[PDB]
């Protein structure tokens, strides 16, 4: 299924080329431009941990997910990843706990050492 492509066939987008962050384009974005640190970003998104037992369409649609790139507002995994998209583009990431909560987790929702997986949608993006 879609993780698994991603672990296969996924662009590694870790400075230290860890594996920790895996990338597939799934729909091609406009232009060229993507955001830099300190833009807003506005997303549409759905994830799940990789074991599937949680599972957040809170952003699926509804009102737009937003956050400032690059400022740990989100997972380190999200601040690599959404910065790396064009507007209009969809990708998925699955990503290592190291990006993402660790050993601790964030208990009960996230367990210690979760891998994670991601759709997501860049709608927008503006300077600070
Ligand atoms: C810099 O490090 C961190 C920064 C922020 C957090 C909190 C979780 C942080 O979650 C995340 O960064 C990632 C990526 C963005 C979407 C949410 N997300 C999650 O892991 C999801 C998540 C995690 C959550 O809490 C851990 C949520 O809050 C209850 C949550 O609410 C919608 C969603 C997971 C849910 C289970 C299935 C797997 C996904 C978060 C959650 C909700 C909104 C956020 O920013 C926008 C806003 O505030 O409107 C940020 C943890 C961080 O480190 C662990």
């Amino acid at each position: 299924g879609a993780p698994a492509t991603v672990t296969e066939q996924g662009e590694d987008i870790t400075s230290k080329k860890d594996r920790g962050v895996l990338k597939i384009v799934k729909r091609v974005g406009n232009g060229e431009e993507t955001p830099m640190i300190g833009d807003k970003v506005y997303v549409h998104y759905k994830g799940k941990l990789s074991n599937s037992k949680k599972f957040d369409s809170s952003h699926d649609r509804n009102e737009p997910f937003v956050f400032s790139l690059g400022k740990g507002q989100v997972i380190k995994a999200w601040d690599i990843g959404v910065a790396t998209m064009k507007k209009g583009e969809i990708a998925h990431l699955l990503i290592k706990p190291e990006y993402a909560y660790g050993s601790a987790g964030s208990l009960p929702k996230i367990p210690s050492n979760a891998t994670l997986f991601f759709e997501i949608e860049l709608l927008d993006f503006k300077g600070e």
